[PDB]
């Protein structure tokens, strides 16, 4: 049971190091919901498909089937409801995901 | 070019997850640098082996050398020299390494 949040010296330290931050609170991601949201936030207004996502993500030659892109993108919009923005994240239906 | 910080809709996200804020600023960490002073701070006046830290920064069954913690200690401290932090991980000759 690791303590979540850590002070020492003047020095604040998270154990997870994967947070946002969101109207003064901060969502807590894994590291591969971070770099999706990074991602795509990157590259706001330019639609991005499945599979560049993919490689992004988890590697240009990575064994994972491809859906898993959409499963990290619900596990993503489901951590961004409680506040609101969710609706960033939109489908693009045939192609990929945008944020906007 | 990955750029550094973003800010979209709200949301700030940095490109590398592992920093801590000391006097206001931030010093930017490697996920490695980031657990092992997450370890010791955590485990403040105890003073930590060399080998359980490489048990929890590198894993227990790992085949690196052991004496990659003083190599990554040292790291630590030069990345809190800019900061006069870096006086706060001391060794105990013999042992391993603590915060006090």
């Amino acid at each position: 049971g690791s303590k979540d949040i850590i002070d020492v010296n003047g020095i604040t330290i998270d154990k997870n190091a994967f947070k946002v931050t969101v109207n003064g609170a901060e969502i807590e991601l894994t590291k591969t919901e971070y770099d999706l949201l990074y991602l795509l936030a990157e590259n706001k207004n330019h639609v991005m498909q499945r599979e560049q996502i993919l490689n992004h993500v988890w590697g240009y030659n990575s064994e994972v089937e491809t859906n898993v892109v959409d499963v990290y993108i619900r596990y993503l919009r489901n951590k961004l409801k409680p506040y609101d923005r969710d609706k960033m994240i939109e489908t693009v239906r045939g192609v990929g995901y945008v944020i906007r």
